[PDB]
């Protein structure tokens, strides 16, 4: 009620699921009982390895057709380098805009992000849901309490932690947010992943292709060492990268 | 001789000694028994964190002095981004002009990199002491030994292990090259020292200041984690990065 219509109305630890989605049809396998999706906004700068990015015109359809079917829905912007942006005074008014994007024309409920300065920014001028992507590499209590300490309302550990009781609870012990889990993504104890990461940021971020088997000089070097196994029961959240056939 | 002047000629596991040197008057400095000086080559993109950088005019004043005396020179290039060059077809011509500055102008005797792609493409196509710099974070076995098959001749540990005989000798136990310590420099360990690490390696890359009080966004946000504790007699090369007074 209010003060001249008084009212008596009288009358959460489950591990809540988030799924990636690349395309308008890769939304459609997504499991119906799901909490939300993560959706790649590839032209503000997405570090994360996939198979496609969506363009901004398909950001907008998928977040659209989410949120009918009553989805959170977090933007994946989680680039590791975004140049000399933060150098220039033009910088700062480019990331507002980029998030009054995301927080008043797309309307997403929350930003995974790796930026310790995109944290900072996010959690001190917005009402977004503020997680740290698992391309930030937090992989250690002291890194954790840093990205808290920034603003950070949820944690995703590095991949390598995904079924380690002993570090993920010395994490615990530490902060005070909720850890998240990727699940079919890349440790940072890969040997090239962070520079690999830092190669897709920018290109996402400038528009500029790169191809697996043309002009990725990091795709022949290595088998990427991707954590598939997990113990759920050590974390709030599950973000399900790779689920299937790739869209 | 020669095979028509028959000759008969008759007749190393000391640490050696590397300094960085940052200007001409920083190189007076360098104690005289020293083995080699490593100096920033700035405008092709530098990761470590330093008080000044050279120009390129400095530079090659640094390396004419240090001949002379005697010293061993490297190259410091150690960039842990270059956005989107790697992406073009321009990109493979400008990495051989800039190695070719470095093998056949500058004359040096090694380069000390990070970029796995930059290892490759010097232990192929030159003969130059090729060293993974410690912003690479080479900090287990595996690291080491992708390190190594791609080229690398010596590898720096992350200065975190600068003390850690257990996980020193394992690395020593997976690869055969050389293996040197950094004193005076950040530990991946660091909570923002990777993002704060692409970002100079754009600066000087591209000419565009950082003023640590004006638009370094990562300077206030936390002492950074430098490692000064050594134990030398794990290493075989010890690069001495702060020595006294900033340059
Ligand atoms: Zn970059």
């Amino acid at each position: 009620g209010s003060w001249s219509h008084p009212q008596f109305e009288k009358s959460g630890s489950m591990t809540r699921r988030w799924y990636l989605c690349c395309s308008r049809h890769h939304l459609d396998t997504v499991p119906e009982d799901s909490d939300g999706i993560v959706v790649p906004v590839t032209e503000h700068g997405v570090a994360t390895l996939l198979p496609r990015y969506p363009e901004t015109y398909e950001v907008e359809d998928i977040v659209d057709v989410a949120k009918d079917r009553g989805l959170s829905v977090q933007a994946l912007m989680d680039f590791t380098c975004a140049g000399c942006e933060h150098l220039s005074p033009d910088g700062y008014p480019s990331l507002r805009s980029t998030l009054d994007y995301l927080a008043s024309d797309l309307e997403v409920d929350g930003v995974v992000v790796a930026d310790p300065y995109l944290v900072e920014v996010l959690a001190t001028e917005y009402d977004l849901t503020v997680v740290v992507s698992h391309t930030a590499a937090v992989d250690t209590p002291e890194k954790a309490w840093h990205f808290e300490r920034l603003g950070a309302d949820v944690i995703t550990v590095d991949p390598a932690l995904n079924s380690n009781e002993e570090e993920v609870s010395a994490i615990r012990e530490r902060v005070s947010v909720e850890l998240r889990t990727a699940v079919g993504a890349i440790t940072f104890r890969d040997p090239v992943a962070f520079f690999e990461r830092n190669l897709f940021s920018h290109a996402t971020a400038e528009g500029i292709e790169v191809d697996p088997y043309r002009n990725n000089p990091y795709e022949p070097m290595r088998e990427r060492v991707v954590v598939w196994e997990v113990r759920e029961e050590l974390f709030d959240e599950v973000f399900i990268l790779a689920s299937g056939e790739p869209p």
